[PDB]
């Protein structure tokens, strides 16, 4: 019901649109209407469908064209757009008009924001990498060319002419069925769709809003969406978001890892921090099947159990964020109790693990990160667990573990950094007499005086397991052959952590969890989240979006359990 | 004397080679020599005039053919800029070795620093941009074509062919007649060298380390460098470095800041801090002389001072990092005390602000640069000085203000953050009871019911000075047609402060300054540390480089004073 006098607008509008005048020599080719003859061009009217320029956007501020201030924003991305698509990252056009949406980009979001509005971005989802389906390791970067099928099946280029003639096996992914599509059938694409953010409205302003600005999710707030500004009016406040992190269900688990890392927190006296919830959101049972060249060699002649029960947990960690809730941590863990049989009794692994960059102060942020898994370590050392392990090792160019989409901006470390991070980690966790001590799979292997394959722990999705189906078939049928030597080659990769040990270890009790299982198909493993984020445009890309995320993402933890 | 035995270096280099071999697919072109004849590019061998490449590699460290570990990675270093000049980073080939490079990288410094070396980067600065002579704004960016007479005259690619007639008219630049010189007589270069970082050898092991990393300078430890192992191996160390930051004299001014900033890191309590030391460098007596404009105007006309007489200061502070100083801020001041007539008596000026980001703890570098600002603003006013103004205004690309070439992720703030960056610095000096009230130059005239230019403070520098020549000029004779409008054009940028409010002005007690004076040509104004910078290589891009500059800034400021 909010009406917007056209003298109101220009009085507000206006010193941006000078701003951009005011910008010698970069606003020249936009002061007026771009008349293609008088620049010899007949190549720009059918290339530019429906152009800008700032004296149009003048007369439109003047006259009272503009209902609404987005219209004007609108305009002046227009006149920005058509000017990129026409020259190159190398002329001198380009650099003017990146100058004036660099300058556009600092005067617009004040002014927006005092006509009661949330930003003054326009802003657009960046094409996310895809899977390549030829190599397994292949990637799809924004920008590339690639081939696809009913939207499913993509190729890279190169992939794609590594191909045998034009019939290409397909589908092999459910089941059975090896559908063949011809070349033919495919689309050239190049990944670089852009799909704007969505706006909802307020319903007593009128006024647009970025949905992940506002945060607001029509199952939380199912009355509609009412703008703080309106909400100020009448001296109220929305409804308490219920689905909050905090109100997750409590473990053992969870209460332990949060009372560490906030009693730490207090220790500190940090200001800038915080207190960060712990929840368990994930914990079932399952077996890892040995494969069947390990099988053939060790299982079938009886020297090694066909499979190895294990529970799977998810667990992620939550801070408070200007009064929202915001995920940082993410991991999921493999515990072999005290009921599987060797070699993988009494083991723990961790699957993966993974974070976003926004967990306030920067200051602790690592060691926050070490007091969750030096505490996940001090939990199930108690349970009775003797063993920790970890691959170390980050993900490749454009891969997430667990969530979806980083902020550019957050490196990942190489090797060597990863590793010197996880020994820093266990360093503590050796000095606070948790960790008994802890060596690589070669020096452990050593120390234990192994001989054989079948004495390795056996870990679902792990390395091992694969590289030995590998070794098995190579050698001809050995199971020790090149053993040693392939420890030896990535040994600085795997984590052996000793939580118990010597005599100690022999003579403990059943390991009993106290917590219950809690069903979750979308942490079932971690590739259930990542499809929902790929699915509802979900990122964890900047601070607004990993909100919004977060606030997604607990929505479904939520209401996944209640039906 | 170290002569290496040929299997020390091949069992210490040949894990870095195999690193190299070991990437397929990425290795392959650089595999075996390149044979030009086999690929179909005929001019490899006049652009590449030296190939090398990993066969070649392997035969060397077998053969002992290399004499001392440098050499091995200079052939490393060799083989890649060869490829990566040939190929542009479009191809396949240069990306290729982009991959090869960051394994090396990733390789190399362990395998260095076990063979008793600093560290092993290939080291070189990029060059700096250059001044354009024609525009006298125009600027010769890196990579750039560009023509020179002498090595003093340089033009940009566009504005010397923008000279008509053939013939250039050089020497505007002394005070000394004007000179002309032909067309033909200038050099066609581009702006692409490189200078290799220089090494020092120790006297002792005889092992080349890069100047830069080991810290050694010919006038601190004038008997030789010896180097870390070394002094290691004889149970002794370097002898004190007698050129500190701490040892450089100290003054009422410098301790009460340091003492200010100090008890805020003790209060804070943050477990990575080290002290803080800061040093007044400079102190001399000056004079701003009202120029032409404004001279003819209000000075003949008996309205207002000829010049006014104010004292400079300049002053840095620096932290101890791995045991070395630091220098990480720097400002220079200027003081007209109550010597000094209207309208600027009592009032101090920050001419110019700087900073290197690696002072430790991050995350308290923004309060200390605060602590010191509110620490000099509150020693000025102890004194008597009524009032303090800062101009509010980044630079611009490429530009320094204090230290030459910062890091290259140090972000420049724009000008509304700096803007509040100043707000929230006073806002707490207001709860401080430190400054009374600050307001922008437009608020504050309009208090003072200023009417006229003769009363806005005229400083050495200043933007007013230069604009207030410009309106005179421009409005034909007339002293304060635009003054209002152009002080509210601008009034987000200047900023007023007032440290005593009201009635105190009107026989506050005479300003003295318990300081002496100290004499020091480097730091009389901001262009003779930027020159010298700029003449010894000394650059404030990262840790290393900012803390060997520190070193040289420290020990031409402790041999000025002594004979
Ligand atoms: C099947 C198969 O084949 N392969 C695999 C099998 C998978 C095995 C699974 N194994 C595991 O899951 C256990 S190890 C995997 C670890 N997980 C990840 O790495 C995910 C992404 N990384 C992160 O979330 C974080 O980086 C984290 C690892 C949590 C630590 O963050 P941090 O903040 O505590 O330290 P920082 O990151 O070094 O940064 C700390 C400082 O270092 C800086 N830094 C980091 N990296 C770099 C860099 N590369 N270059 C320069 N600086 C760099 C960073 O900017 C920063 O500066 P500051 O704090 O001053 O701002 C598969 N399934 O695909
Ligand atoms: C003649 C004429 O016409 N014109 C002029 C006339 C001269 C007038 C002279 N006036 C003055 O001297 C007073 S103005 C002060 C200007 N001095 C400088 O600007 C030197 C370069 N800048 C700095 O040294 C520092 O930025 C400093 C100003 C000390 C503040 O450092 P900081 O660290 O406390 O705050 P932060 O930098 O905002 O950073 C604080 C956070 O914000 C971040 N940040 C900063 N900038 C940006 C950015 N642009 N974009 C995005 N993020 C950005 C930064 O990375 C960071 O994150 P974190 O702490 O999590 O890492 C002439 N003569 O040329
Ligand atoms: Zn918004
Ligand atoms: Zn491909
Ligand atoms: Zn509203
Ligand atoms: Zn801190
Ligand atoms: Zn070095
Ligand atoms: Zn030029
Ligand atoms: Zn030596």
């Amino acid at each position: 019901k909010k009406i917007f006098k056209p003298e109101e607008l220009r009085q507000a509008l206006m010193p941006t649109l000078e701003a951009l005048y005011r910008q010698d020599p970069e606003s020249l080719p936009f002061r007026q209407p771009v008349d293609p003859q008088l620049l010899g061009i007949p190549d720009y009217f059918d290339i530019v469908k429906s152009p800008m320029d700032l004296s149009t956007i003048k007369r439109k501020l003047d006259t009272g064209q503009y209902q609404e201030p987005w219209q004007y924003v609108d305009d002046i991305w227009l006149m920005f757009n058509n000017a990129w698509l026409y020259n190159r990252k190398t002329s001198r056009v380009y650099k003017y008009c990146s100058k004036l949406s660099e300058v556009f980009e600092q005067e617009i979001d004040p002014v927006m924001q005092s006509l009661g509005y949330c930003c003054g971005r326009k802003l657009e989802f960046s094409p996310q990498t895809l899977c390549c389906y030829g190599k397994q390791l292949c990637t799809i970067p924004r920008d590339a060319t690639y081939y696809s099928y009913q939207n499913r099946y993509h190729f890279c280029e190169k992939c794609f002419n590594e191909i045998q003639g034009e019939s290409v096996s397909l589908g092999d992914d459910p089941s059975q069925p090896q559908t063949t599509i011809n070349k033919e059938q495919f689309s050239k694409r190049k990944n670089d769709t852009l799909d704007p953010e969505l706006f909802v409205e307020c319903t007593e302003c009128g006024r647009k809003m970025h949905q992940i600005c506002v945060l607001h999710h029509e199952i939380i707030w199912p009355a509609g969406f009412v703008c703080d500004g309106c909400l100020k009016k009448s001296a109220r406040t929305r409804k308490e978001n219920k689905f909050s992190a905090k109100r997750l269900p409590s473990t053992r688990l969870g209460t332990f890892l949060e009372n560490r890392v906030n009693d730490f927190l207090r220790r500190q006296n940090h200001p800038e921090s915080g207190e960060v919830t712990v929840r368990v959101v994930h914990a079932s049972d399952k077996t890892v099947e040995v494969k069947p060249g390990m099988k053939a060699r060790f299982v079938d002649s009886g020297e090694m159990a066909e499979s190895f029960p294990y529970r799977t947990k998810a667990l992620f960690a939550f801070e408070e964020i200007d009064g929202v809730d915001l995920c940082f941590f993410g991991m999921h863990v493999q515990e072999y109790g005290s009921d599987c049989p060797p070699p993988n009794q009494r083991r723990v692994y961790i699957s993966y693990l993974d974070s976003v960059h926004f967990f306030r102060p920067k200051c602790l942020r690592t060691a926050v990160y070490h007091e969750i898994l030096i505490g996940y370590l001090e939990y199930v050392k108690k349970l009775g667990y003797t063993t920790g392990h970890i691959w170390a090792c980050p993900p490749s160019e454009g891969d997430d573990y667990i969530f979806h989409c980083h902020p550019p901006d957050q490196k990942i470390p190489k090797p060597k950094r990863l590793q010197e991070w996880f020994k820093k980690m266990l360093d503590k966790a050796v000095s606070e007499r948790i960790v008994h001590d802890y060596k690589d799979i070669f020096k452990q292997a050593t120390e234990d005086r192994l001989t054989s394959a079948k004495e390795l722990p056996y870990f679902e999705g792990d390395f091992w397991p694969n590289v030995l189906e590998e070794s098995i078939k190579e050698s001809g049928g050995s199971g020790s052959q090149k053993l040693y030597a392939t420890m030896e080659k990535h040994k600085e990769v795997f984590f052996v952590i000793r939580l118990i040990a010597g005599p100690a270890a022999n003579s403990l009790p059943p390991i009993v969890d106290p917590d219950p299982l809690i069903p979750c198909d979308l942490m079932d493993g971690r590739d259930a989240f990542l499809t929902l984020a790929r699915d509802k445009h979900l990122e964890f890309s900047s601070l607004r979006r990993a909100q919004w995320s977060t606030m997604c993402m607990l929505v479904e933890l939520h209401t996944q359990s209640q039906d």
